């Protein structure tokens, strides 16, 4: 009656001897998926317990052990189709796999199994056979929903580290104001004010100030097995801004508080020292420093005084060339935020702002005024040549009160951009809006800003494009990253686990793109987004940073997430049948866009090739129960704010599922990549991604006028994030921009046996070629001279973020195939 089963599993000191896990420490239990007892549920086996260490096969790495193990299973037992699992020892393992052999059946697990006293159930593993609901094996159908009902947990209770519940809960445990009024914010998520994703549910109870505020806790949790362990400590980065935040920063803000360094930068080569010779700092700061995981990867040191940040990619060529009007431009289209501008169709541009609350709309700039290289405005407009980087509705509703902060101080901008018969886009004119109604105080107006190379102009031009970059970096942080991504995608995250068994093959299809997305995001609610945290401390808005993410909200579109809905959407590209991606591009050589629509492509091959086999026509999509209530709770429950939107997919037909999934998986992998790897890379130089501005234009006749005249890169830093803050904020935006060394790209699975399915198998197989060959194309494009002008750009800096694939570090590509930093 014998079964030989080798087991893998990673002792606890690995991700974070031998010999004790046998005896009696650790036993396994098979479950038949073909016999099944009196009420229909798969027959179980004995209690079988690890019997010896396996030291035969090479083939093991990951600090992972193998165990010898032999199951009394006779012939009439039927086929085993899962196992159940006891740890009897105190502490935590990592479960790797179980593999049997004649009779291969293979489980992977990767789950940590804690000690059995603390499982209200016992943990059951599944073989990797995918079965939608109507081909689960008899035997295993109870199993399989009760697993589910396990994995929903009922709704409340405060989660342990150990548990899998997964469940949902609004932003409210961003505010602290049990420690001061001062902390207090808004519950983001649940009202028709502050619309928003919700997140995983942790369960602290309410402050002792306001019961509709979640709790502090010193551990955020998340389902146990969203917390990634890691072989390399300094693979860890998520832990980084924890650190940052509550080390780091304090240790910064002392040497500033003591004077030990200047408090503001007081010329562009203050900056630059960053990463040339460094910045000295006290000795117990740098020792504060210099021993934390993850943290002491950020700068080179000499152990004693000395800060040395790398050099950012934007200025390894010309240090000079972000300062640029080309590289301005070209960064709307191959930057960090490659994804806001829109075509502009009408001239003067529009806004849907009620000029009763913020006086005359009417925009200020001259037609007559712009240089578009010859072309009449009509012919610019007409030859679809006129684009715009729009924030002039989007932050008008925050000017008042972000300008009423101290410290802070912004305009509502619009560029006007046009597209030059060489291909390359060029500024022509900005709008510095502020709001103005009756008994304002102050008496700064808008303006409008032409280019100018010389001269006082010069210098005000490049605080116009300042202003504008700040609204857009700031766009870029809480929406175009934070939204659209992170907070986006884990509703989606939490709906897979509650309602598709693991062996779901939708299950199977999503949930390598959602590789520590969760894990993120809590220690993101923890140190990133919270009251006083990173964001309020380094970002224009500050305290009212989050809350704005939620205005944006209100308009959030999933299906205008596709890439071709969203740039046709957006103008910059046109539905065109006769092309291969179904659109034709306005700007031909868009970096972003033009290769983002290969990935997409390749994505959506993919997609349609997994789905047809596990659903052969669209009543067996209407049929699943599990993909049913999926989907029906990931909108009405996880996206609840907006469940009264019109544009929601059905998801009854096989159309609707491959769209679903195809949208999830590029948010996921490729949109993110594209607007997280280029942080440091562009912003790692500070003047070229400001994240705050601290004062308006100054008034002719003020030294402050005639500071901009005689020392223009004072004029500049004092207008931009201050010293302090940029040191904080490099050091972030470092993290965020670094691959982990155990990354898993678009591409790759972290088990080649995800799946017993051989032609799931071969579809992965071939999704992979084609990505290696995309990537062939990418490089041609880049080594190309006639796309030099946006591909490279005068910063001399191939586009490369959406290669697919990257090596470990700070690389500018590489496409993960998660939201995992
Ligand atoms: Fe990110």
């Amino acid at each position: 009656h014998k079964i030989k089963g080798t087991v893998v599993l990673m002792p606890k000191n690995e991700l974070e001897n031998l010999n004790a896990f046998l005896g009696r420490s650790v036993s396994l239990q098979l479950i038949s998926a073909t016999k099944a007892d009196a009420h229909g549920k798969g027959k179980v086996g004995k209690d079988t317990f690890l019997e010896g260490i396996n030291t035969s096969l090479p083939t093991l790495g990951a600090g992972e052990s193998a165990f010898n193990i032999h199951f009394e299973w006779d012939g009439s037992m039927g086929i085993p189709g899962a196992f159940y699992i006891k740890n009897y020892m105190q502490v935590e393992f990592f479960l790797k796999s179980l593999t049997l052999e004649a009779i291969t059946i293979r489980f992977v697990c990767n789950s940590w199994v804690y000690n059995t006293k603390l499982y209200k159930s016992v943990r059951i593993f599944f073989a990797n056979h995918t079965y939608v609901p109507s081909e689960t094996p008899a035997p295993l159908v109870s199993y399989r929903e009760e697993e589910l009902k396990s994995l929903r947990g009922n709704g409340t209770g405060e989660r342990k580290e150990y548990d899998r519940i997964y469940d949902y809960d609004v932003y409210n445990d961003l505010g602290n104001p049990d420690k001061s009024e001062k902390l207090a914010r808004p519950v983001l998520g649940g009202s028709s004010t502050f619309p928003y994703p919700r997140r995983g549910r942790t369960g602290r109870g309410p402050t002792v100030t306001d019961p509709n505020t979640e709790k502090q806790g010193e551990v955020f949790y998340v389902p146990r097995d969203e917390n990634l362990g890691h072989l390399k400590s300094k693979d860890a980065l998520e832990i980084g801004t924890k650190s940052l935040s509550q080390i780091v920063q304090p240790a910064f803000e002392s040497a500033f508080d003591l004077k030990s360094t200047p408090i503001e930068f007081h010329s562009f080569q203050d900056v630059h020292d960053l990463y040339e010779g460094g910045i000295k700092l006290p000795r117990d700061v740098i020792s504060t420093i210099i021993p934390l995981p993850v943290i002491k990867e950020l700068y080179r040191t000499d152990g004693q005084h000395i800060l040395k940040f790398p050099q950012p990619h934007v200025v390894q060529v010309s240090q000079s060339a972000w300062m640029t009007d080309e590289e301005f431009a070209r960064e709307m289209i191959a930057g960090v935020n490659p994804c806001v501008i829109r075509g502009l169709e009408e001239f003067p541009p529009k806004s849907n702002l009620d000029p009763a609350i913020y006086g005359d709309q009417s925009s200020k700039i001259t037609a007559d005024s712009l240089d578009l290289d010859g072309y009449t405005m009509d012919e610019a407009l007409g030859s679809r040549r006129l684009f715009m980087l729009d924030y002039h509705d989007i932050f008008m509703p925050y000017v008042r009160q972000i300008n009423q902060l101290n410290s802070a101080k912004t305009y509502a901008t619009r560029t006007i951009l046009f597209l030059r018969e060489d291909g390359t886009l060029k500024p022509v004119a900005i709008e510095l809006s502020l709001p103005h109604s009756a008994g304002d105080l102050s008496a700064a107006v808008s303006q409008v800003v032409l280019p100018a190379k010389e001269g006082v102009e010069s210098t005000i031009w490049l605080l116009a494009k300042a202003y504008v970059i700040v609204n857009d970096s700031c766009y870029h942080q809480l929406m175009s990253h934070w939204l659209n991504t992170h907070a986006a995608m884990e509703p989606f995250v939490i709906a897979t686990h509650r309602h598709l068994s693991v062996l779901h093959p939708i299950y199977k299809l999503l949930t390598p793109h959602y590789r520590n997305n969760m894990n993120i995001n809590a220690l993101a609610r923890q140190s990133l987004i919270n009251a006083n945290g990173i964001i309020e401390t380094t970002f224009l808005p500050s305290k009212y940073s989050v809350e704005m993410s939620s205005a944006v909200y209100k308009n959030w579109v999933f299906t205008d997430q596709a890439l071709p809905a969203d740039l046709i959407k957006r103008g910059v590209a046109i539905k065109d049948p006769s092309t291969p991606h179904g659109v034709r591009l306005l700007i031909e050589d868009y970096p972003y866009a033009a290769d983002g629509l290969e990935i997409w492509a390749a994505i959506k091959t993919w997609v349609q090739e997994y789905v047809p086999l596990y659903y052969a026509r669209d009543d067996d999509v209407k049929n699943d129960s599990e993909l049913q209530h999926w989907w029906k709770e990931a909108v009405e429950k996880g996206h609840g704010d907006l469940k009264d939107k019109p544009w929601w997919p059905k998801l009854q037909t096989l159309e609707d599922l491959v769209e679903v999934c195809l949208i999830i998986i590029w948010i996921a992998s490729a949109l993110h990549a594209a607007v997280n790897f280029g942080e440091y890379p562009y912003g790692g130089l500070i003047m070229n991604r400001p994240t705050a501005s601290r004062r308006l234009l100054p008034e002719k006749g003020t030294p402050e006028y005639e500071e901009m005249i005689n020392n223009h890169e004072k004029a500049y830093l004092r207008t931009i994030t201050s010293k302090l803050p940029t040191l904080i904020s490099l050091s972030v935006i470092e993290i965020l921009s670094t691959h982990a060394s155990d990354e898993v790209y678009l591409g790759q699975r972290d088990n080649p046996h995800w799946t017993s399915d051989s032609k799931a198998l071969q579809a992965f197989q071939k999704f992979g070629n084609k990505l290696k060959e995309i990537e062939e194309k990418l490089v041609r494009r880049n080594n190309d001279p006639s796309l030099q002008g946006n591909r490279l750009g005068p910063v001399q800096l191939p586009y490369t973020l959406l290669y697919p694939s990257s090596e470990e570090g700070l690389t500018f590509r590489g496409i993960p195939n998660s939201i995992s930093i």
